[PDB]
């Protein structure tokens, strides 16, 4: 038996979406965003379990949202996303979980098709995550000049991202603080496996954000 | 002081979609991808007049799917976006317009308020454009190894991308090839407006955009 455990990632403050509820708690169609991803997690068989990671004051908020026997636990999250998993790390041990799954809830528009593959694709490296080739010009803002980035081989990395608990965890066993996963596990020698993904594997981060995801939402369910 | 012309780019192969039709002319919900963009143009009154620049052979499928006056004509595009666009100006010498605004029809879904907002803020140095501040992990592959780009300031770049005519012109008349036209008309010393655009800006690039580009075309 080789456990896969998916830790949802809702933690986090919105602060870029300049508004009085963290994002993953926004009802587009008459649920929270939140709700989408974990939905696709609780109907995915490769799923053996679900750790739901929040602040403090929105426990009760996603308890009377979730009653699904895959959920093992709504844990505490941490003052950054790194901290965040740890903390879902820490709370897995117990469970000795082979491979663990991790998503920002704020990707809401998950695909069944996409949980699986990026988890069949860390048992063969221990590391994967789902990306995204460039599709647009890329630029850097330096002192009211804009530098135009070199294109080739430029992946934007989405989640999910997965890979062998422990691997994961040797990766945070000394703390630090990462955008993603795969960057502190690269830290340790091991090769990331690049997942293709889509457009609607997006991170509502922005206002304008969305509009874009009211108009996924209405064609989800 | 007054005309704006969108020159609207349909003349790419798209051989990334790996379709055997460039993904401009692909069917979405019973139209064109060029034709939710060319909407929008016709649709606003920020925009006077319309160019389409396409590939000689697909000239009479864009004849077909023009039902208004102020589309002010067809130019055969170039083996480049670059190219393309020059094609463009050649033509619009003789229409003298203040501000051209450039847009990828495979960027389908573009709104009003772009279009207009981009042009506003074309007049103030002569040159604008549509970006989005990224909001991704980023990386670069160096065979089998990746790299994590820092991610400070920044952007995406998007169109549509609007300058006054003169300096456009000035940009490109000794030839040159990039991926978009601020780069070229920057090297001239011009400093460029960034405008905050949203995801649905997005370019059909790869066969995994269809879907995306779908959900959104039944919605318009
Ligand atoms: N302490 C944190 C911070 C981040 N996140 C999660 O990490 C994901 C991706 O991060 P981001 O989009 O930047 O979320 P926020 O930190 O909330 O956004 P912002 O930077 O604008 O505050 C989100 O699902 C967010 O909830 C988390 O679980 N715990
Ligand atoms: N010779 C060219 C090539 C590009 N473009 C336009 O530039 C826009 C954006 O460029 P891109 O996405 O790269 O289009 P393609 O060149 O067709 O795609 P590919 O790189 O796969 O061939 C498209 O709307 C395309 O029609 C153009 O008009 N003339
Ligand atoms: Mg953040
Ligand atoms: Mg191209």
């Amino acid at each position: 038996h080789h456990m896969n455990v998916a830790i949802l990632l809702a933690a986090g403050k919105g602060e870029r979406m300049s508004e009085n509820v963290p994002k993953q708690f926004l009802e587009i169609e008459g649920r929270m965003l939140f709700e989408y991803p974990l939905s696709t997690f609780l109907k995915s068989e490769a799923i053996d379990g679900v750790v739901i990671v929040t602040r403090r004051e929105w426990f009760e908020v996603v308890e009377k949202r979730v009653f699904h026997e895959k959920v093992l636990g709504i844990v505490e999250g941490g003052d950054t996303r790194s901290q965040s998993v740890r903390s879902a790390l820490e709370f897995l041990e117990k469970f000795s979980p082979s491979y663990v799954l991790v998503h920002d809830s704020a990707r809401p528009f998950l695909r069944k098709k996409h949980v699986s593959e990026v988890l069949r694709r860390a048992r063969e490296t221990g590391a994967a995550t789902l990306a995204l080739k460039n599709s647009d010009a890329l630029v850097r803002v330096e002192n009211d000049r804009i530098e135009y980035i070199p294109r080739k081989g430029v992946y934007r990395i989405l989640t999910p991202q997965a890979f062998s608990y422990e691997i994961l965890k040797k990766a945070h066993e000394n703390g630090g603080e990462w955008a993603d996963d795969t960057e502190p596990v690269q830290k340790l020698g091991v090769k990331i496996a690049l997942v293709e993904g889509d457009p609607l594997c997006f991170k509502v981060t922005f206002k304008e954000d969305l509009e874009l995801a009211r108009i996924i939402a209405r064609e989800w369910e």
